[PDB]
């Protein structure tokens, strides 16, 4: 099988050196980050989090139906993008954390800010709301981390790949084959990227070995009761069980269509009040199948959350 270009695509293609000359660059603690900021608007913001394989370029398209309600800010996360890296050569959820606290607070942010997180995106969205809880307006997500996952819910096949990740070939498909950036990502996006918007992902990870690191360290963070890091599992049900009573928080969850293995997103998505369901097109990057529609969905839900304020 194969998939196939939109041929309307080259027209209003961002190639990688497009979005990152539109991008700027701040210290932050031992290191720096790369981030997108429409900078109108301020009065609010929404902070927009990438998850695994990808960089602030995943929401190229997304942002500019945004940007005229509010400021837009999007982080490449350390060790990613075109940002900086770990100083401590670690790159796991904690660690993505310390740097996006230690930059929030030099950006001028609202008193309450909107979030839109994907993937670990939404991890650190989520963790950034239990920890600040009088620090958040909206939450936007999808194909998000929203809790863990016991062992009565876990079957062979994800116990074998999650092993596979952890082990010494799992770390080699990584870091020498590359196996998320080249594989994974292509693979859970259904229409075939332009050669060029392929090349804005490949090129943080276009060497061998460890500059890939992130993109291993992620998906070893999996929430799995049975045998998952144990400081991510707290995290997790410590934020899940905030949003499961997170009544006056709205919310906005972007379902996939048909999405990929994503029913224990969608059931775990259901427990938190005040969400409004959307659906587009898309498996797991979603943004790179339907960007005009999430961009739209996502203006509407600020517009409302903010006229309802
Ligand atoms: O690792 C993750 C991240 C995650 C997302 C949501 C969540 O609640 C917890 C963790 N996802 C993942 N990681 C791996 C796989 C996977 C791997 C192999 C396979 O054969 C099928 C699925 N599937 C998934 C999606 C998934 C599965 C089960 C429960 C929730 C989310």
């Amino acid at each position: 099988t194969s998939k196939v270009y939109d041929p309307e695509q080259r027209k209003r293609m961002i190639t990688g050196p497009q979005w990152w000359a539109r991008c700027k660059q701040m210290n932050v603690l031992d290191s720096f980050i790369n981030y997108y900021d429409s900078e109108k608007h301020a009065e609010n913001a929404v902070i927009f989090l990438h998850g695994n394989a990808t960089s602030s370029y995943l929401w190229r398209h997304v942002v500019p139906h945004i940007e005229p309600v509010a400021r837009c800010i999007i982080p490449d996360l350390i060790g990613m993008g075109k940002s900086g890296k770990s100083g401590n050569g670690s790159y796991r959820l904690l660690d993505h954390y310390k740097y996006l606290t230690a930059w929030f607070e030099l950006l001028n942010l609202p008193k309450k800010i909107i979030f839109v997180g994907h993937d670990w995106g939404a991890a650190l969205a989520f963790h950034y709301a239990y920890e600040h809880q009088d620090r958040i307006k909206a939450i936007v997500h999808m194909e998000s981390v929203v809790d863990v996952i016991e062992s009565w819910d876990e079957w062979p096949d994800i116990e074998e790949a999650i092993a596979l990740i952890k082990s010494e070939e799992g770390e080699k498909m990584v870091l020498e084959n590359n196996f998320f950036v080249e594989t994974v990502l292509p693979s859970k996006i259904m229409r075939k990227l332009e050669p060029e918007e392929f090349a804005a992902y490949l090129e943080p990870f276009k060497e061998k070995g460890e500059v890939r690191r992130p993109t291993l360290s992620w998906p070893r963070e999996i929430p799995l009761v049975k045998g998952g890091k144990p400081d991510v599992v707290q995290i997790v049900r410590n934020y899940n069980a905030y949003l499961r009573a997170s009544d006056d928080l709205p919310k906005l969850f972007i379902e996939s269509d048909p999405g990929f293995f994503s029913n224990a997103i969608v059931e775990g998505a259901k427990k938190f009040p005040n969400t409004e369901f959307v659906k587009v097109k898309g498996l797991h990057f979603l943004q790179e199948d339907a960007p005009d529609e999430m961009g739209k969905y996502i203006k509407s839900f600020v517009e409302r959350v903010l006229k309802n304020e």
